C-alpha cells in the first residue's frame, strides 16, 4: 500500500537496538562505537584551537555510508527524491522499496534544502535527503551558499528530531562538479563552526567518504580545522 511505510517506522521504533538488527540490509553493519573519532585516526587507529571534545565529535571514514549504524545518513539526492545513480541509488536500493514510497510523497527538493524520511532496511534510523549545487568546476559564490546549506539544513533536522550520529557523504563533487579540495573547505569550516556551537546535541558528526582522493584530501585539511596537538 501508499502508507505501508507508516507502519514500519513504527515497527523499527518500537525495536531494541539489538532487535533492529535481523532487518538490517548487511550483516556487516558498522557501528558507531567502531567507527575512529579524529583523534583516534590522528594517532593511526584504523587559526583554530585545538579542541579536546570536539576530536571526539567528528569522524572522517572511507566506507560504505549505507553500512553505517547512525542516527541519519545524509543522501546527495536529486531533486526528485526518488533516487537514480551513485549513491542515491544504492542507499535507494539497501533501504528497500518502502524509502521510496516515502520519498514519493514528498515535493521535490530545492538546491540547499532537505528533507528527512525514515532509514527502513539501513542500519541508520533516518535518511536525510539534500540537493547540491551543480558547479561544472566553475563555482560562483552563491554555489558556495548552497553547498553549505546542503549541510546546515541536514542538521537542521537532525536537531529537530533530536538526533546525535550522521554521516556526510561528498555532497556536489563528482565530474561537472564541486572541486574537491574547495568543498572540503566549505565542510571543514562549516562543521567546525557548527560544532563550536552545538557541541552538545551531537555525539558524533561523521565524513563519510568512498574515493581514496576524498579520503587523502579531508585527512590533510583536519589538522587545520581541527588541531590535534
Amino acid at each position: 500500500t501508499s502508507t505501508d511505510w507508516k507502519e514500519a517506522k513504527s515497527f523499527l521504533k518500537g525495536l531494541s537496538d539489538k532487535q533492529r538488527e535481523e532487518h538490517y540490509f548487511c550483516k556487516d553493519f558498522v557501528r558507531l562505537k567502531k567507527i575512529p573519532t579524529w583523534k583516534e585516526m590522528a594517532k593511526g587507529v584504523a587559526r583554530y584551537k585545538k579542541d579536546k571534545q570536539l576530536n571526539e565529535k567528528i569522524s572522517l571514514l572511507r566506507s560504505d555510508i549505507t553500512k553505517l549504524e547512525v542516527d541519519a545518513i545524509v543522501n546527495a539526492a536529486n531533486s526528485s527524491l526518488l533516487g537514480g545513480g551513485g549513491v542515491d541509488g544504492c542507499i535507494h536500493r539497501a533501504a528497500g522499496p518502502l524509502l521510496t514510497d516515502e520519498c514519493r510523497t514528498l515535493q521535490s527538493c530545492k538546491t540547499g534544502k532537505a528533507k528527512i524520511t525514515g532509514g527502513y532496511r539501513l542500519p541508520a534510523k533516518y535518511v536525510i535527503h539534500t540537493v547540491g549545487p551543480i558547479a561544472y568546476g566553475e563555482p560562483s559564490a552563491s554555489q558556495a551558499a548552497e553547498l553549505r546549506s546542503c549541510y546546515l539544513s541536514s542538521l537542521d533536522l537532525l536537531l529537530e528530531h533530536r538526533l546525535r550520529s550522521v554521516a556526510f557523504p561528498c555532497i556536489s563533487t563528482g565530474v561537472f562538479g564541486y572541486p574537491c579540495e574547495a568543498a572540503a573547505e566549505i565542510v571543514l569550516a562549516t562543521l567546525r563552526e557548527w560544532l563550536e556551537q552545538h557541541k552538545d546535541k551531537v555525539d558524533r558528526l561523521i565524513i563519510c567518504v568512498f574515493l581514496e582522493k576524498d579520503e587523502d584530501i579531508y585527512r590533510s585539511r583536519l589538522p587545520h580545522y581541527f588541531p590535534v596537538a
